[PDB]
This record gives C-alpha cells, structure tokens and sequence, in this order.
C-alpha cells in the first residue's frame, strides 16, 4: 500500500517505459510532470540527484509531489524501476517465471540498451549516419520470436523498455524531426516500411494495441509537438556525411 | 542442466559472470576464446554478436568447441547475472526486499550508463580524466557511506562493477591505456586521495571475497593479458 510517485515528462521515452509497466501492474500511482530541460524545480534534486526524468519516490508519508518527503525511497534509472515494479506486483506476472524465458527478457533489454539506444540518440541528436542504426534494429528484430508474440513470448517489462523508442521513431520520421540529413530520413522511412522490417512493425503494432500503451501515449501529433520543445532538437539544423 | 561460460582473462564482462557463478556455488565449465585476434568459426553459434562472454545452458554434454544446437544460448553479461540469481535462489545473489533489490539494479545502471563509457573514452581515446573521476565520485556516492556492498549485503551489483574497478589500479600502475603520463599521475593521485577513500574500501571488500580471488589471475598476469587487447594499443599514448 506504499505510495508510488513517478516524475515524468511527455517527451521522455524513459519515463514512458515506467508508465507502461505501472499500467500493466494494475498499480495505484501518481504522476507529476517536470519541465526538466527548460525549468527544473529547485526541489527536483531531492527526488533524483542525477537531475534526470524519470524519478520515482516510494513509500513515506503521503505528500504533494512538489514537497517530496525525506522518508520516501528515491529510485533512479528506468530499467531499475521496471524490475522494481515486477518485484512489487508478482501476481501481475510482469516477467516470466521460467529462468530461460526471464533471461530472454533481460537479454532483449540489454541488446536495446547497449546497441540500439545510443544509435537512436546519435542519429537524432547528432545526425550521425543512419545505416548503423538500421543494422542495430535488424539485430534487435532478430531476437524476437519469429512467429509473433513479445520479446520473451508473453508480454514482459522487456517490451515496456523498448516500445517507447520504436513507437516514437515512425511519427518522428514522418514529421522530419531530428538532425540527420534529408537523404538519411528518406533511407530510414523506406527501410522501416520495407519487407526487411516486417517483424518489427508487427511488434510495434502488438505493443501499441495494448491498453498500457494507449493510456500512456499522448497521440502521435501530441508526442511530435512535445518533441519539438526539446532544445537538442534544434529546428533547421542538419548534419551531413 | 550444464552451464558453459565462454571467457577470456582480460575481459571484465566475462569476469562479472565468473564471480557470480562462484558466489552461486554453481557447477560450470569455462572455455577461453581468443575473440579479439583469432575467433573460431563456430563461435557465432554460441553468440551471433561475436562477443565474450557467451553462455550455453542445458542440452547434451558436448565439448565447448562443439556446441549443441539444443542448448539455450544466453547473451549479455548483465542478463547472465540476473539468470544466475534466478537459477540459484538459495544463494541470495539479490536481496529479497524490493527496495534493496532496486538499489542493486540502480547501481548496475549507474555503472553502465555513466561510468563505463568514461573508462572507455579515457583508456581507448585518451580523453581527459576529469569526467571519469566525476563519474566515479557519483558511483561512490551511491554506496552506503558507512560500509557494505552496493545493496548492503553482497549482490550481483558488486559482481557487475568490481571487474572494472579492480582493473583500474594495476592498469594505471602499468601505464596501460591511451591517456598521457600526466593524466595517469593525476588519476593515480586522485584514487589514492581521501576523495576516493570509500571506493577503495569497496574494492578491498570485493577483492577479499573468494569469488574474486578464484577468478583473478593476479595483477601482473591481468596486466599482461590486457596488453594483448588491440584497442589498448600497448606503447601508445595520446597527448592533449
Ligand atoms: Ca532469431
Ligand atoms: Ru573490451
């Protein structure tokens, strides 16, 4: 019955991970928006000294989110939060019970974190070449079960970890958001619509169809608008190679 | 079910998993792979990513250089750590309390997300050491200040991190890595200063456990194995 408060921002795929998991858990929780990139509140380092979103408080006396209590546990890092929610709500089966299937989930999260996430960041924020991102996405696609289903078969926190980024890619590309070149925008849009990426399109549709996604997504147009507020997405700048 | 870990002495990522297997009291086989200079043509059958460590689980007992298509192939060292914890619950490789478990997962993410890349920049590119020392101070601050491991009791979080911290000191003393002598001196002084007393206690506490002693070749031996790593460019240093 200990309280959960998630500090969030609409643009953030990392916060989105945790909202998805909390929905799948059936948890009671509070969200509180934080303008982390333009106007961080003076109290925010009390809930996350790293000064990043998401931040989570757990337990302690019930207080307004902008008056955080010293008594609540302060939990940082979205993948730690995903495992925490699985630990708190074992009856929700947010991970498999079989160790090998659980490892498929953990491996999928590590493949995304270690080989895809940095490519999304670099292509979008630095305009680095798109081909290494497409290669890493093909690798990640290859880890999915071939016939359908989610990363570990049944839905798990591995799918909460990955869908926020994949689901943003398609509308961001269509809206021309990102510092990559025109040439690489075309390349990416064609690749992601090609037979090469049919399996990951099915995966994105299957994850997006769940209520946990519908109830935590502002809508494509609204997410695009939130992304336009991000200082690092400098409108009118592109990098070419 | 059998466990085989494909390993290499120089590798801190493989080292993570050896430590956890020792703490679990698991029965397992290790098999060295010259992954950076002479990868066997069968190795992509155990890990298509072509990285160490690799792990097979179950299947028929076969020699490690003839892996079975029937064994489960597990990739990524942190996934292996959580796997071992799931396989050996009586070994208590994670806390049982959710908040203490989250401390362990957070500590692992802090290392992966903030510290490892700084070690890579400094050792492989010779970029300035100050951001690395800053990141190490942050990680140090996540430890319980008065003593203990990352989550209190020992856990896989400490398996995840000690291979990298333990290599830092003898690599610095050997001058191995692309950083300049000037930054080498600076790092050695900083890591001996009261600024970093807490992380020195942490390294001592982790190194003192049998799981470290039994998976460490010795400082001089580990330095010699690291000199075989192409990206450490033995004899080479970048300046300013
Ligand atoms: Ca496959
Ligand atoms: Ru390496």
């Amino acid at each position: 019955t200990k309280q959960i408060t998630l500090y969030t921002a609409t643009f953030s795929p990392y916060a989105h991970r945790v909202r998805i998991a909390l929905e799948e858990a059936g948890a009671e929780y509070t969200t509180y928006d934080v303008d982390i990139l333009r106007n961080m509140p003076d109290w925010f380092p009390l809930v996350n000294p790293l000064k990043k979103i998401p931040a989570m408080t757990f337990g302690g006396p019930e207080v307004p989110p902008d008056q955080p209590s010293p008594e609540s546990a302060k939990i940082a890092e979205s993948l730690a939060m995903l495992e925490f929610i699985a630990d708190l709500f074992p009856d929700a089966k947010l991970l498999p019970t079989d160790p090998v299937l659980r490892a498929r989930a953990r491996t999928f999260m590590a493949l995304y974190e270690n080989y895809v996430n940095g490519q999304f960041r670099d292509v979008w924020f630095l305009g680095t070449p798109a081909d290494p991102l497409l290669q890493a996405l093909e690798m990640l696609q290859g880890a999915l079960p071939p016939d359908g289903g989610f990363a570990a078969g049944e839905w798990s926190i591995a799918d909460a970890a990955v869908i926020p980024f994949l689901a943003r890619m398609f509308p961001y590309l269509e809206a021309g958001l990102g510092l990559y070149s025109k040439e690489d925008g075309v390349k990416m849009r064609k690749a992601m619509a090609s037979e090469r990426f049919a399996r990951i399109r099915q995966y994105v549709r299957d994850c997006r169809a769940r209520p946990s996604f519908a109830n935590t997504w502002a809508g494509d147009a609204e997410q695009v608008e939130a992304a336009k507020t991000v200082p690092m997405l400098r409108v009118g700048e592109h990098h070419h190679h």
